[PDB]
């Protein structure tokens, strides 16, 4: 009656090859621990130094993904056991995007099944354009093009999955829509800031969980990112002065039940890659919804 | 800076005794130089059952009229203005009865320093819930749901959006109030212990962070005695059918637009208390400027 989920925490560099190794190891560990699906953070392929760097690295992501698809099938074959993978990546703009003068990268959550088949590419809807309190001005929209579609509910081994990315968590109407469409589980793969993480990360996960009566999965980037890329730095004629980076992610990856209880949480004693596991209870989810029938009580006559 | 008072109390079924407590809290709020005081849901009474509620609701109009007079009296005596936000009940109207709607109204009144009712908000989302490890409650057995989104009130503290208790759980409502211009939201409540321990703080902070508004949370607290000998005699009730015990969560608080609890009820004081907060419009504006959520919504897809 229980379904096992794995949630991964990691620290993306600008080196896709090294990031892939980490990703493959975590998927391998997830199959070992008999997780039905493994969830990895936003930007698990790479993080970049600036908007031009991002577009450069996005050109390498199709290869990363093809290699990942192969790694999944290899791992499924060798372990005699299925697993599905949800993972944040970037993708280059399409020909039509370019025709329309849009050369920004797509911030994409991939769902890949045990056969290495891509079932969904969810393009991030709400982009992180924020002045961080006691921190930098961040404008995701300079590097990333916003999505134009609400992601379909995924029939995963765990149950009905609603997909979202990072900043998406802050717009409750999105999570409300996902539940309305039939979601039982929401995910928010993220590269979340320290300053906003300390304040809101746990609050937002728990809020979305209780709002929607869904399990909430929170795969987060952690630690100080090594964004070094000597070959690109050479190509773009960058001075050592412009080379430096101190980008840092909140981590605190967790799983939350439909009542807002944290049932799994990352170990704070490491800033390296780690996996957390949780057993999801459909009976508990159904009980909670029965006892407090929020979706039978909404005022559609006034809102929406 | 503008000063708000948030009241925590414990309603009995005695409207006369409840009114005395309400008047004392409003008086105390004026002494402390609060410009508006916010009192919980059901500050006029709490009832044993649907039939008791209908009986007590008939007494509510007198309670409200006496409160209106009491507000102008306190303001005059103290030589200082205050506005009052307070949860009460109203009996069904003549038209309600003719239309077969014999249910009481759960209403949040906004009463200004002149004792004028500026708004009568009727609760939109009614508490029909099987409480985990608690009782099975069905508010809609005695209460009729509201028909309107309440207008933003230009209060002395700023733009106020109003809501009642369970309303807090439906984020679209708070989102709409912010879209209408809210700077401050209130959720006067009689909140259960089991859901309170779980969600009270979480939901308040969430709505504040969701909307970049100050959030005010006036709550009922402690064990209620809803005994009413006069009613119990009139309805010829046996002692075995009596349901006079209720418990409320309390933990009344004020929350800033960043989710920080800036005022909170003292857990050591039993019974009626008041918490004060100085609200900062510039902090609110700064938060909204730095994270421009309302310039970033996807109405093309969700609205
Ligand atoms: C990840 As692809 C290049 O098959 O859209
Ligand atoms: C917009 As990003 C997750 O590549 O910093
Ligand atoms: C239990 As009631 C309708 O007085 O809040
Ligand atoms: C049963 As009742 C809504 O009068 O507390």
């Amino acid at each position: 009656k229980l379904k096992r989920v794995a949630v991964a925490q990691l620290c993306s560099s600008a080196d896709l090859t090294k990031n892939l190794k980490v990703v493959k190891e975590l998927i391998s560990e997830a199959i070992q621990k008999k997780a039905d699906v493994v969830f990895l953070p936003e930007a698990s392929d790479y993080l970049s130094q600036n908007p031009l760097h991002s577009r450069y690295l996005a050109q390498k992501s199709p290869k990363f993904i093809r290699q990942l698809q192969s790694s999944i099938t290899d791992l499924v074959r060798d372990n005699s056991r299925n697993i599905d993978v949800s993972i944040g990546v970037h993708l280059p703009p399409s020909e039509q995007d370019l025709l329309e003068g849009n050369d920004r990268v797509r911030n994409v959550l991939l769902y890949i099944d045990h056969e290495g088949k891509i079932l969904q590419e969810y393009q991030k809807l709400h982009l992180f354009d924020v002045d961080v309190p006691n921190g930098p001005i961040l404008k995701e929209s300079k590097s990333v093009q916003p999505g134009k579609a609400i992601p379909d509910i995924i029939e995963s081994p765990l149950g009905k999955l609603g997909s979202a990315i990072c900043y998406d968590i802050r717009f409750p109407e999105f999570s409300l829509k996902l539940r309305s469409m039939g979601a039982e589980i929401l995910c928010f793969p993220s590269a979340f800031t320290i300053k906003t993480g300390e304040a809101h990360w746990e609050l937002l996960g728990r809020a979305r969980a209780v709002d929607t009566q869904c399990y909430v999965l929170m795969p987060g980037q952690v630690g100080m990112h090594d964004l070094s890329d000597p070959e690109w730095e050479k190509q773009s004629h960058m001075s050592a002065l412009e080379k430096s980076s101190r980008r840092e992610s909140w981590g605190h990856s967790m799983v939350i039940d439909p009542w807002g209880k944290i049932i799994a949480h990352a170990d704070p004693s490491t800033v390296g890659p780690q996996l957390i596991l949780a057993d999801l209870d459909r009976e508990l989810l159904q009980e909670i919804r029965n006892k407090m029938p929020l979706w039978n009580q909404r005022r559609d006559d006034l809102f929406h």
